[PDB]
């Protein structure tokens, strides 16, 4: 192996081979870290999380595979994690308690899987998203950059189950779907949409609608929506909302002039 | 810290500083009792749990704050239950499996909350209160005396997502909330008012009325309602009910005439 | 005890007494192996499972009650499950992660049951059941051969909550139950009947029948389905779908020829 002075390992982990520990990585009290395993510095693993987790294949012989599983810097990973090999997440990646992510899967940048959150294999997760409590993420799900996706949010893939062609969801940049809402399989979220909450949806969603019921039904444009508060129109969000955004320092406008 | 000789504390707990646990608490299994935490006596802590989970400013240099967690006496908290600081548990607390209890909080006394549920921070929750499996409660919300929150139900926050204003969502006293329901935002559920399953709430819900379906709509006041095996008249519940309630060894009536 | 030399059992391992390890069984990293548990040859269990997970009798005090748990031959035991006493597990389980499942509960063979599942008390599961990621199972449900419970779905049993005379749904052969539904109490969903995803059953489904919304209504015969990639009829599912199924090295007809 290759672990790093400066890292901090407590009590009761258990260490497999071929696993790297950059600088400054804390390892919580427990924490299980199987073979193939790559954590980059200043990442922070709690405790008894589970990382390099078996793919079936293992199962086969109880002989353990090289599926390598890389974690990117700064991580703030929660307790009780577990994360599958063949899989790969990138910078200050955050999450709740007790999450699950399987192989096969991408995590951008400045991503956040909250507590109870369940990531299939193969699916395809951008930079700057928000993934809040319990959210299934099936997999082929492609949830592009700035999406949100709200307490017990399901996104399916069997369009006439039990089937053996599936289709993955695709969410485009900055859509939200609201709390305890369902997407049907191959559905097309469209950028800037909003799903309200508890819906279904059963049908593709254009660019800056929203949706609401079940099924779901357009009601109108992103823009007619006044903030609840204040008055003001909120949509799209990135001109009304900026915490934990790369524009937070700034505006979205100078800041995407910048970037482009 | 103040370990009292006659608690019970299983292998492989590990305990910090400014501990205090009190007569015959049973600390199960590998539970992890970070600082500041104070358990009262008769309490049975299940295996695995970790009290006192670290509050984000501790991410910041990796240095714990003080922000104490009490939980209070016969207590019956089930295997790896995570709760975090600056929160407060009365007595008889009762839970299932994996549950997770952020900080800022206060849940009363004689409340159960089931299996995988997730109460998020800033929380109130009074007394006698019963919260199933899964359920989802978000920052802000308030829950009164007597209510019932059945599996998989959402209580919501943010109005028009992602926003900087949250309006908690309110439910009186005894209230019902069916499985698979989701509240929106700010909402108001009323006393004795019942929401059927699966429902997305968007209105309040004024005093014993039943709302049912997406959105929810309101089809009669509770009294209308008939057991279905007995075909008597069910609510108010206190008045047909009363497994594990205050008034379990005589009549609501009585009760409550000594307790006013 | 009973242990076979031919068990694997890694560095963390609690066990009780009256414990029968059968040959071939590997036991990962920390599990608890409480009291009167059965493993049966070849099976496999996941880190820091708990098995035979205390009853309520426990808590009186604090002294354990014989409750035996048995799980069937080659089991695949993910990662935390929690599987309580007076339970019984057939052979070829397998399970996903934190998976809970309570007493005098029953599950066939060849069953799956996904990550974060919650199987309740006195539950009856058959053979080749598939349940998917956090499913709620409620006491009393009954599910018969051949049926798949896709996420989160939700199974009820208390008609007018909270009351006293609990109704189980039941489910026949074959059925579907896709993903964010919920069933109401006692309902009966019939053989080779489809719910459609996120839908509120609130009335019997009839055999071959689909069901959609909330609350759920009948659209049409399950036949009328057509494969959304090939066009093919795609149900009964047993003629179009065979992937893990008793007859996938042959033909429904002539596998039901045989077992008839
Ligand atoms: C989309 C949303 C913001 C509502 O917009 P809205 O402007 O408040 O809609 P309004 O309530 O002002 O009026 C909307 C009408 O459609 C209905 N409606 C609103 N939201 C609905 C929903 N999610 N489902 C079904 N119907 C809905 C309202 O009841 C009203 O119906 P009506 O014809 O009987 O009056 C809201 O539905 C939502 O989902 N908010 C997000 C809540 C959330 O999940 N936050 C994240 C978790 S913290
Ligand atoms: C509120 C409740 C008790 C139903 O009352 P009810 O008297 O049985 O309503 P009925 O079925 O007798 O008749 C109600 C009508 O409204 C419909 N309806 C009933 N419940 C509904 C629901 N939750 N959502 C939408 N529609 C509903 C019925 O299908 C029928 O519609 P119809 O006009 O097509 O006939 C029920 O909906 C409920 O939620 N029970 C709680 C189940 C539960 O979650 N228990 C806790 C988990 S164990
Ligand atoms: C039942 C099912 C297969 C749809 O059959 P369908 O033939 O595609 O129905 P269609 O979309 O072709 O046309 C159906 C009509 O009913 C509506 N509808 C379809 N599914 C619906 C649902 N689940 N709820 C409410 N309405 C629905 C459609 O929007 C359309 O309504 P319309 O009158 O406004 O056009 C689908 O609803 C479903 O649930 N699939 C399973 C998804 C899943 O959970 N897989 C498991 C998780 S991976
Ligand atoms: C900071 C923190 C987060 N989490 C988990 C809990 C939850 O599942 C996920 C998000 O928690 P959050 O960061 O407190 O929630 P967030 O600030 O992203 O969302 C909040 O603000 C948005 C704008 C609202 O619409 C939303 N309804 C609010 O919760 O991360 C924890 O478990 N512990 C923590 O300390
Ligand atoms: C007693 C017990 C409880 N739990 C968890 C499981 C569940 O998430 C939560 C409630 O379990 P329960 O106490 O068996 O359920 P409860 O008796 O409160 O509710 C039951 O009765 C009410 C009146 C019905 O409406 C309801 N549908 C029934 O479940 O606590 C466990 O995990 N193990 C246990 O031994
Ligand atoms: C094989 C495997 C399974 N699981 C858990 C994850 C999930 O909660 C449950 C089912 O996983 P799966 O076996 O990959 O899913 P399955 O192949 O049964 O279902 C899939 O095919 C059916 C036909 C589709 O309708 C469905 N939408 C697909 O997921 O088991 C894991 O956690 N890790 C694993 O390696």
């Amino acid at each position: 192996n290759n672990i790093s002075k400066s890292a901090i390992i407590k009590e009761g982990v258990i260490i497999g081979e071929n696993v790297t520990i950059e600088d400054n990585v804390y390892i919580d009290y427990g924490c299980i870290i199987r073979d193939n395993v790559h954590i980059k510095k200043g990442s922070f693993i709690g405790a008894r999380s589970i990382l390099g987790e078996y793919l079936v294949d293992f199962y086969n012989d109880r002989i353990n595979k090289k599926h390598p599983l890389i974690i990117g810097e700064n991580a703030l990973i929660r307790t009780e994690n577990v994360i599958y090999g063949d899989t790969i997440i990138g910078d200050n990646f955050q999450t709740g308690h007790k999450v699950t992510i399987r192989e096969n899967t991408k995590i951008g940048n400045n991503v956040k899987i909250g507590t109870l959150s369940d990531i299939q294999h193969h699916v395809y997760i951008g930079n700057y998203v928000n993934i809040h409590s319990n959210v299934f993420v099936g997999e082929k799900s492609i949830i592009k950059d700035f999406v949100w996706l709200f307490p017990h949010v399901v996104l399916t893939n069997d369009p006439t189950p039990p089937s053996n062609e599936l289709l993955g969801v695709t969410i485009e940049l900055f859509a939200v779907i609201a709390a305890r809402s369902v997407v049907l399989p191959g559905i097309h979220i469209n950028e800037d949409a909003l799903v309200g909450a508890g819906a279904v949806v059963t049908k593709d969603v254009p660019k800056e609608t929203v949706v609401v019921g079940n099924p779901a039904r357009e009601i109108c444009s992103i823009r007619k929506i006044k903030n609840k508060i204040t008055g003001e129109q909120v949509y799209p969000w990135r001109y009304t909302f900026k915490r934990g955004m790369p524009w937070e320092e700034t505006d979205y406008d100078t800041w995407i002039k910048n970037i482009s």
